[PDB]
């Protein structure tokens, strides 16, 4: 986890995110006081596990790291809170999948600090969602602090991957830091990865820094296309063109048809594929555009 940034200073990009998080953390340290619960949240690979450690980290306490699919019956959250110490995080990633039994003690020990009176020492919960939305109305109310994270800027990417490039012991020349990001779907853990695959390739053919030609095999090896849209990126768009004549196609259905949950769907890739403009919803369900025709080399109906 050599990579991953410590501290807000080592956070490239969310400078919203950061501004904010920043003001109440610092005055919270300057107060000796317990930090009001923050929400996470935005798409998977932004960065909101990165900033719950630096939370607990900049406050000098314990994180808990835990999550709503795994904490099933009351005693599993019951154990979690109990070894909360005073100013302690308690970092519940997908918390919007609690159910509603740990739900209800994890609300309960937010009101008063106290389960079913049988004694909880002050903490700050930070919760982690893709979509705040999906959080109960009862706990969504119960953060005060929520920060929303969007896909990064391709300059910040290619920052990024300079910082990772520097930390893996690699050159690379700024066209290629560039060509990277622009394939890097707005996200940094994905832009991270691409940057150790090209690592491997500069491995492999022996070369002295990363240079374009270097990124272009990679990207061949990996399927990775002009606009680093994967296999199933184009699989999601190809599916609604073929199958569904371009659309709208509701989001079971094209799950159902591609064979994977709606979650991942919604959650995990169309956030990109919207906001590149490949996607659109209606009411209908989802269409694609004229831009993802045209990309994927289909006549535009
Ligand atoms: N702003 C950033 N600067 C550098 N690396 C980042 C940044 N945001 C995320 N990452 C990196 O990407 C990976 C993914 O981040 P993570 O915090 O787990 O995402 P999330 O919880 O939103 O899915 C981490 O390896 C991390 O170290």
């Amino acid at each position: 986890q050599f990579l991953r940034p410590k501290s807000l200073d080592e956070f490239i990009g969310q400078e919203n995110v950061k501004k904010k998080l920043s003001l109440a953390l610092e005055a919270a340290k300057m107060r000796g006081e317990v930090l009001d619960h923050v929400l996470l949240a935005g798409p998977p690979g932004l960065g909101k596990t990165t900033l719950a450690h630096i939370i607990a980290s900049e406050l000098q306490t314990n994180i808990h790291v835990t999550s709503g699919p795994v904490l099933v019956k009351q005693g599993d959250m019951a154990a979690i809170l109990t070894s909360l110490e005073r100013g302690d995080v308690l970092f519940i990633d997908e918390i919007h999948r609690l159910n509603k039994a740990v739900e209800e003690l994890l609300y309960s020990a937010i009101e008063d600090f106290q389960i079913d009176i049988m004694d909880i020492q002050p903490f700050t919960l930070v919760g982690s969602t893709t979509r705040s939305g999906l959080l109960s109305s009862p706990l969504r109310s119960r953060f005060g602090i929520i920060l929303e994270l969007d896909f990064y800027t391709v300059k910040e990417l290619k920052e990024i991957i300079k910082r990772a490039a520097s930390l893996m012991d690699v050159e690379i020349e700024d066209a290629a830091a560039e060509m990277i990001a622009k394939r890097s779907r707005g996200t940094p853990r994905i832009a991270i990865r691409l940057t150790k695959r090209v690592r491997d390739m500069l491995t492999v053919v022996k070369a002295d820094r990363i240079n374009t030609d270097i990124v272009l095999k990679t990207m061949e090896v990996l399927n990775i296309d002009d606009e680093g849209l994967d296999e199933f990126d184009r699989k999601i768009l190809k599916t609604i063109i073929e199958i569904y004549r371009g659309g709208p196609v509701g989001l079971n259905a094209l799950a159902a048809s591609l064979g994977v949950e709606a979650d991942t769907l919604s959650e995990v890739y169309e956030p990109y594929l919207l906001q590149a403009g490949f996607l659109a919803r209606t009411p209908r369900g989802r269409i694609v555009t004229e831009k993802a025709y045209k990309h994927l080399k289909y006549e535009v109906p």
